[PDB]
């Protein structure tokens, strides 16, 4: 024992940073999709001015 | 016809700002739940850290 | 030159995509549920190796 | 004290939380097939839109 113990353990740590390293590659995808939806955002006010440019087109004929 | 156009025109611009808006709301939603992926994303760069102490103290007993 | 009926045809059908975009929206948005459960969850794994960390210590301390 | 048997049961239990993250991060990355339409769908919207704008409008140009 003692050493045995100190090995088992360790291989669980190490099973535990792989699995922390998945998750960060897994994350890290669903960051870029957030900027994404920070550029649909951007597309939302953007359609929005240009309602409203039609619209005033609309109001004066 | 004429101002007929116009005002069925017009009907439609509005609907679509009434869309757009509920689609802000939305999406604004989508941001927040943006914010806390940045916050898992600094959980793990935590847990990876308590890890590697948790390594060295196993290393040395 | 563009006619009334054109344009109403064209808004018509940007009123119908909007419409599908907000739907797919609101799929997303049900996923909310979920991304709180992840935080919720690696907060408890966070606090946990933390917490045996210091369990593992020899901490000395007197009164 | 602690012994090692708790610190590695304490382990396999952290271990199998990270799993249950894992695979609910799985679920929500598969939601990007989704986020992408959005973008896409949202943007033949806003093009189409600004492009009737300018056929709308009437422009004066000479040779």
């Amino acid at each position: 024992q003692s050493v045995i113990s100190a090995n088992e353990i360790m291989d669980l740590l190490r099973g535990m940073d792989a699995r922390l390293q998945h998750l960060e590659q897994k994350v890290d995808k669903v960051l870029a999709q957030g900027s994404m939806v920070t550029q649909i955002k951007n597309e939302l006010s953007t359609v929005k001015t240009t309602l409203a440019t039609i619209e005033g087109m609309m109001a004066t004929v």
